[PDB]
């Protein structure tokens, strides 16, 4: 179960997740991205804050960073990415960011150089 609302399509990064966090902390997990991380973000928050909040759900459900997640599809013309858990488009290329999970998110943004793409909106 995904959602697919309007500038909020980062909230599948999130949910992605859960595949890797103990079915005694589900409830928990997701009222902590429900009730605070999507409050604190808002709408089309950068890519750079979006891989903060997964660095924060990280440090207290560590094996969430080997979560697979949905494909990022870029568009550098209006320097927006869509989060997309979907068959028909692109899996290679100029148009796919290949963070493919938590970890490989994290370890792209966190690196010191400046990418333009850290500031790209998300949704």
């Amino acid at each position: 179960m995904y959602i697919a609302k309007e500038g909020y399509c980062y909230i599948n990064i999130f949910l992605a997740m859960l595949v890797n966090v103990k079915e005694s902390q589900a409830k928990e997990f997701t009222k902590v991205v429900r009730d605070k991380l999507v409050g604190e973000l808002g709408k089309w928050p950068t890519l750079l804050d979006v891989a903060t909040a997964c660095y924060f759900l990280k440090v207290f459900y560590p094996d969430v960073a080997n979560a697979e997640l949905p494909r990022m599809l870029v568009d550098h013309k209006t320097k927006i990415i869509h989060v997309v858990d979907s068959y028909g488009s692109l899996s290679t290329g100029y148009h796919v960011l290949k963070t493919n999970t938590v970890e490989q998110l994290i370890k792209f943004t966190r690196c010191n150089l400046e990418s333009s793409l850290k500031h790209y909106r998300v949704g």
